[PDB]
Formats: structure tokens, sequence, C-alpha cells
């Protein structure tokens, strides 16, 4: 849709991305074998995903400014903006691919994992973070919300890092205490870890280029926001079993790595003593086997029904929270989004 | 001196500094585990070292700001200022101890080596990064050189991790092509990885706080300041292998560790045929008796003497560089830093 169209222009803007980025180098030929490394970095990393948290920024850009005063200039900000979130993305990715050794990503192998990188990725997912604020400094140092869109993406890493610190709290690698698996817990860790960058983020950086600096309508289209990235989550989480390989191209391995996924939480709410002792033996295993074993126990259990409830439940409760907190800001901006993640 | 001094009350300020990071969870119960367990990263990797970064900001701030303007509130920004460098200096150390898979830093274990943390280390490295902007932000959003300082602390942080990509290209673990370790590639990584953050980094940022934010000073304090970097790993290198273990408090591993060090560098410049098979076939190795070996090289092509030479040349260059780039700021700010650093 308005994700397609826009797509082209956008991944086709990556290579001025990589101009600017590996530019400085010009003035300082001392530091060219960095600078090429870091090239490498950018388009193994930064390249091969959906782009949608960057394609929002400049879909909600348009959406949030008049027609006039979108100049080639401001329209090339938006689409650097829109790459620094996917920047952020790849740093975010890099780093979890390593941290929970990870094989692939995105179908390729996971960059630390390239003969030659190993823990180097560590220091290139550094570079990835700070190439944010390099193109920030570039495309909107003049800009009066230059220092807004600073603090965003900072505020923003920073919610992940400690969502993501509390994930590795709940799951450490190899215990299978399934008594952290509580609901707060998930829904804690879903909103820092990942609805705060992927949903908040690319509309709060449109809004703030779009001038809408208020206070109170970033805390107002947070509240919205960061519902829709609870659902996505949630419904991500339930896909990842229960979805269909060849459509969603991607096979489910959250059983097998321990992860605290929302049908889990569910299935340890509605369980009996003998069927908690079935999840016990069976979550975070390779096996086959025992992972059909784990679905068995949640078909058996109702959840996917469960989830179908609470699908209608959930986009019921985002259509009143856009009726009551969308304005000054057109609908359109969190409908389009959500049309998206509902299927 | 000054340091040993105002350790006292920059040291004592860590609690604070803790408290204040560990209290916007106050608000947010939801995330106090993962508060918990920042605070644990910040006891553990902030606190140990020299702190000789973080008090040279507040050191200086107090030369270059008059005694009426140095209020309490000021002199607190100082200091919080001061420990933003000591978390960007943290951040680096967990981070590098992951890649060079050290074993022990300030004594004691390196954080990731510690049992429980492993790779987790990365993110635990990335929130230390963070506190750097939460502390600014809660210190010195009001005032005027708020953007200067947060765009100093990421231009550093850039440019340590171009430094680190550099190092990493030119001794890659194993390979042990002496043909990179070139002298512009020394003095380049040096530059990079190390002078900047270490030596301008803290001066810039109490320049910044004392409102000297002129462009043109800041060239001249960096071109200043890059030298005495520059002289400063220099020195290191030298005194990791010919300096007393019982006054360094520290035993040489540069040669063991196939490190670009200044040595190494001196060493392919001043060396016959048969000299570098020699060094070839001792870099890079545990054995002590090799090890022997290439210091025993060392000394015989007089690299203590050239060390002596260059030392005495360096200082020279700096009090010229002093007398013409210090103004108008207080030569002492330089001529202190100076005299700490040549022995
Ligand atoms: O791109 C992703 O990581 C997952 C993802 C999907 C999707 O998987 O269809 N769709 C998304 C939308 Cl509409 C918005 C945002 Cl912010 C993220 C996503
Ligand atoms: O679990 C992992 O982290 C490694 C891993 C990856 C992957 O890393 O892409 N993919 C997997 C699949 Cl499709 C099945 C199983 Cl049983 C394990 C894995
Ligand atoms: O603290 C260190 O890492 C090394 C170090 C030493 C020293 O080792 O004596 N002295 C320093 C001085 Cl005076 C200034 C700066 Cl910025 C760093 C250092
Ligand atoms: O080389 C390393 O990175 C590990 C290492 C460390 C350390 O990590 O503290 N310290 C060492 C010493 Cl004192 C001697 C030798 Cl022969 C190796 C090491």
């Amino acid at each position: 849709d308005v994700y397609a169209q826009e797509k082209q222009d956008f991944v086709q803007h990556f290579s001025q991305i990589v101009r600017v980025l590996t530019e400085d180098e010009m003035g300082h030929p001392e530091i060219g074998d960095a600078i090429a490394r870091l090239k490498e970095v950018l388009e193994y990393n930064a390249i091969g995903g959906k782009y949608n948290r960057g394609l929002t920024v400049v879909v909600a850009f348009r959406e949030l400014v008049e027609p006039r005063k979108q100049d080639a200039d401001s329209l090339q900000r938006a689409w650097t903006v829109g790459w620094c979130v996917e920047l952020l993305q790849a740093f975010f990715l890099v780093a979890d691919d390593i941290m929970d050794s990870s094989l692939t990503r995105r179908g390729q192998i996971c960059w630390y994992q390239k003969p030659g990188v190993g823990l180097d990725a560590i220091n290139d997912a550094n570079l990835l973070e700070a190439c944010i604020y390099r193109l920030l400094k570039l495309y909107c140092r003049e800009q009066p919300y230059y220092l807004n869109l600073i603090e965003l993406f900072l505020q923003s890493s920073y919610q992940t890092e400690i969502g993501q610190t509390l994930d590795l709290l709940t799951a450490p690698q190899g215990n299978v205490d399934l008594v952290r698996f509580t609901e707060k817990r998930y829904k804690s860790i879903v909103k820092y870890k990942t609805a705060f960058y992927s949903f908040y983020l690319p509309i709060a950086a449109a809004m703030y280029m779009a001038g809408i600096d208020g206070e109170k309508e970033h805390a107002n289209a947070k509240k919205i926001l960061l519902e829709m990235g609870e659902f996505f989550q949630i419904q991500d989480d339930y896909l990842d079993l229960f979805g269909d390989p060849s459509v969603t191209g991607k096979i489910g391995t959250d059983i097998q790595d321990n992860k605290c996924s929302w049908l889990v939480v569910q299935c340890l709410q509605r369980a009996t003593p003998e069927q908690y002792q079935i999840l016990k033996e069976n979550y975070g295993q390779k096996e086959a086997e025992k992972v059909a074993r784990v679905k068995a126990l949640y078909e058996e259990l109702d959840l996917p029904a469960v989830f179908l409830q609470y699908e209608e439940d959930s986009y019921s409760h985002i259509m009143a929270l856009i009726e009551q907190y969308a304005a000054p800001l057109p609908p359109a901006v969190f409908l389009g989004l959500a049309r998206k993640i509902y299927k």
C-alpha cells in the first residue's frame, strides 16, 4: 500500500546514506580502512529487512506535514531519519544475535557468524549506533527539532536496553524457571524491549519533524502506540507457532529458545499441576518430538481461541484509544499502522 | 596533587550518581529488576580505576571558571560530567575486554568473565553508555552548553569506535602480519582510539561548561591535547615492557598480545632482515622464553634510548604547543596535565 509504493524511494536512498557516512574519510584517509569496514557493516546489516519502522517515519511525515512544506529538502531529511531508525534496529539485531548465539538473521548468516568477524561485531554494532547521530547532525543540525530527535533516539535506545536486560533476567540462558514467566513481566518486556522503539519512535520522530513537539500530544500518541506494540508482539508470538511458515516466511523457534512467549504465559495461567510438569520437561528443547508436545498442550488449552478473543478485544480497544487520543493528529496516521498490524 | 585532594569529593559523589540513575524505577517498579542489574553493572565497572579522565574535568573546570560562578550547583554538574567521562570509559573497557578475551581488569575478574554474565555484558556495556546521556539530561538539560556536551560525548564515542575498528584490522586475532604495523597506522590508532576521549574530551567538556564554546579555541586545545595523548600512549607502550611492575602496578603483556605497540613499530624500522625473522617467530607468544627474546632484540636496537630521546623532544614540542595555542586559556590547564603524564 502506502508502504509498497514509498518503499522504493526509501531503499534507493540508502546509497546516499552510505555515501554520506563513508565520506568523512576524504578528509582523513588515515581511517580509510576503518571506513571501508563501516561500509561493509552498513550494507550487510542495515539492508535485508522489511524497513517497516523506517518507512513508518516517511509515511507518517507526509500525513503530518502540509504538502507545501514537503520540499525536496524536508523529504530527504524524512528519509534520513527513517534510515536512522533502521540503523538503530540494525544496532540491536547485531548485538542481540551475538548475545543469544543466533545462527541466522533475515535469511542470511548472522554478521558475527561470518569468518573474520566474531566478537568484533560488538564494535561494529556500536558504529551502527553512532551513524545514527552522525546523520542527524549532517541533515538536521540546523532544524529546530534537532535536539528533540537526539533525545528521542537516546531514550529509545535506553528503553530497548532496559527491556533487553529484563528479558535476559527473565529467561537466563539455560535456567527454565517458569516462575518468572508472568503476564506483568511479559508486558513489561514487550513495552521496553519492543514497543517503544518499534511503534512509538517512528511516529514520534515524524511528529517532531512536523513541528509537533507538544509533550501532551506525544503522551497521547505514545498511549496509542504502546498498545499497538503490545498487540503486535502478542500476535507475533502466536504466529511464531500457529503461523504458516510459507506465509510468514519464517519457522517457529520460540519454544526451543525457551522464550518468554505470550503463549507460554497463557499456558501457565490455564494449566493443571500435571500440565505444568509437561511444559517443564518439554520447553526449551531442540527435539521436535518435545516441541510438538508443547504445541499439543497449547491447543488443548484452547490458546488459539484465547488469542482470537484477545485480538478482537484488542482491536476494539485500539479504535477507542484512537478515537480518544488521536486528535489533534490525523486518525489515519494510527489507523494506517493498525490495519497493517492486524493481519 | 590537585587530583589527590579533589579525588575524594569525586569518588564520594558516585553514590549520588548511582542513586540518581537507579531512581527512575520509583515511577516504574516494573523494571526494578533491570535497574538492580544496572546498579550492579555501575558499581562493578565504573569503580576501581584511577579516575584520571573524570578528575581532569573537575580540575579543568575550576581553573577555567571564576571562583564566584563556582556555586554548589555548578560544581555538582562538573562532578557529574566528570563521571560521564568515567562511564564512557567503563563502556569501552567492558566491551573491549570481551572483544579481546581478556581475563582481568583493574586487578579483578573482567565483568563478562563473572559467572552468570558472559555475553550479556554487551547489553550491560550499552547501558553504561546510555547512563551518560541520562545524567547530562538530568543535570544539564537547562544549561546553554547542553547540546555541546551531548555532541562531544557522541563524537568521542564514534572516534574511539573508529579507532577500535582500525586497531582490530591492524592486529587481527591470530594474524601476525607485521606489515601493517607502520608508524602512520600506529599514530592514527592512538589518535582515534585513545587520545580524543582520554585527553581532548575531559578539557573540552570543562571548556564548554565554562562557556568556552569557540570553535577556534577547541581546535587549539585539541591540537595540544592530541599531542599529549600520543606521547602518553607511546610512554605507556614503553613502560609496558621496560617498566617496573612494582611501580607501574601492572605486568607487561603487549608482546604476548601481539599488540601494535610503539616498541614493535620502532623495532620494525630499525631491524635487519634477520632481526625481522626473529620478531616474527617470537611476537605474540605466551612462552616467557620467546617474550624475553623479543625484549632482548629491543634493547639491542637501543629502543630504550630512542624512547628517551623521543620523550625529551616530545616534551619540548608540547611546551611550544602550549606557549603557542594555550591562550586565551590558562597555560596551567595544560601544564598541569603534562606534568602528570611525563613521569
Ligand atoms: O518488521 C518487523 O520487524 C515486524 C513487523 C511486521 C511484520 O512482521 O509483518 N509488520 C510491522 C509493522 Cl506494520 C510495523 C512495525 Cl513498526 C513492525 C512490523
Ligand atoms: O535457536 C537458535 O538461536 C539457532 C536457530 C536458528 C537461528 O539462529 O536462525 N534457527 C533455528 C531453527 Cl529454524 C531451528 C532450531 Cl531447532 C534452532 C535454530
Ligand atoms: O588512567 C589511565 O588509564 C592512564 C593514565 C595515567 C597513568 O597511568 O598514570 N595517567 C593519566 C593521566 Cl595524567 C591522564 C589521563 Cl587522561 C590518563 C592517565
Ligand atoms: O593476554 C590476555 O588477554 C590474558 C592475560 C591477562 C589478562 O587478561 O588480565 N593477563 C595476562 C598476563 Cl599477566 C600474562 C599472560 Cl602471558 C596473559 C594474560
